[PDB]
C-alpha cells in the first residue's frame, strides 16, 4: 500500500501549499490594511 | 479631494479582490480536505 | 489500524472546522469592506 | 466631519481584527496539516 501512503502525502502537500499562499495572501492584505488607516489619517 | 478619495477606493477595491483570492482558494482547500477525509475511509 | 483511522479521521475533521471558521470569517470581512466601500463613497 | 473619519476608523480596526483572527487560525491549520503528515507517514 505505498500507493495509498503516497496518495494521501500528494494531498496533504496539496492542502499546505494552499495553507501557505493563504498566509502569504493574508500579509499582503494586513500590509494594505494598515496603509488604508494611515491614508485615511491624512484625511 | 477626488483625489483622496479615488487613493482609498483604489487601496478598498485591492482589499476586496485579495479577499476574493483567500475565498477561491479556501474553497479548493475544502473540497481537497473532502477528498482526503473519503480516501482515509477506503483505507 | 481502525485505531490509526480515527486519529487520521479526528485530525482531519478538526482541520474541515477550521476551514469553515475561516471561511465564515472571511465572509464577514467581505460585508464589511463593501460597507467600507459605500463609506468612503458617501464622502 | 471629525466623525467621517472616526466612522472609517472603526471599521478599518474590525477588519484588522478579522485579519488577525484569519491569521491566527491560519497558523492552526498548517500545525495540524504538519501533524497529519507525520501521522501518515507513520503508516
Amino acid at each position: 500500500s505505498a500507493r495509498d501512503i503516497h496518495q494521501l502525502e500528494a494531498r496533504i502537500d496539496s492542502l499546505a501549499a494552499r495553507n501557505s499562499k493563504l498566509m502569504e495572501t493574508l500579509k499582503e492584505a494586513r500590509q494594505q490594511l494598515l496603509a488604508l488607516r494611515e491614508e485615511v489619517d491624512r484625511l
